[PDB]
């Protein structure tokens, strides 16, 4: 898992996201959809978005960005004690949304990219290390639930 020091870094970095949850959420999703168009196809409500300009101008995309990062933030603040929070997400994403674990890798990478893009020079090597460990823990615990479901 993560050390106390590493969790402290994770939640310090997360303060950046919390100051503009919608903007961070929007950019993470645009980074995901533009880097991996196949992911857009998993959202019936976003597949109409043909261009990044349309994505940027979509208020519903920003709304979903807020939902996604709010859920993640909740999970992170549990500092690994997140079984109850993670279980329903693993289930909905495997069974209902049919999201391969690879796409969770993509969005983890997107979060790291957006943090650098929005805070260049203010996302230090230790911070990236800790946030990356937290996102891997998230992904690893989700993967365990995916395997249970055979997904
Ligand atoms: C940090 C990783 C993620 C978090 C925290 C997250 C969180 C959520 C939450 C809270 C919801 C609404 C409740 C629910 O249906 O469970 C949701 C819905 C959804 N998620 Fe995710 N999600 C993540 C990753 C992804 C990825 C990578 C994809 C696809 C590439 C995806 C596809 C979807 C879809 C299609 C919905 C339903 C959207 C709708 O029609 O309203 N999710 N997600
Ligand atoms: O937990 N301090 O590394
Ligand atoms: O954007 N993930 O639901
Ligand atoms: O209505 N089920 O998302």
């Amino acid at each position: 898992g993560l050390s106390d020091g590493e969790w402290q870094q994770v939640l310090n970095v997360w303060g950046k996201v919390e100051a503009d949850i919608a903007g961070h959420g929007q950019e993470v999703l645009i980074r995901l959809f533009t880097g991996h168009p196949e992911t857009l196809e998993k959202f019936d409500k976003f597949k109409h978005l043909k261009t990044e300009a349309e994505m940027k101008a979509s208020e519903d995309l920003k709304k979903h960005g807020t939902v996604v990062l709010t859920a993640l933030g909740g999970i992170l603040k549990k500092k690994g004690h997140h079984e109850a929070e993670l279980k329903p997400l693993a289930q909905s994403h495997a069974t209902k949304h049919k999201i391969p674990i690879k796409y969770l890798e993509f969005i983890s990478d997107a979060i790291i990219h957006v943090l650098h893009s929005k805070h260049p020079g203010d996302f230090g090597a230790d911070a990236q290390g800790a946030m990356t460990k937290a996102l891997e823990l998230f992904r690893n615990d989700i993967a365990a639930k995916y395997k249970e479901l055979g997904f």
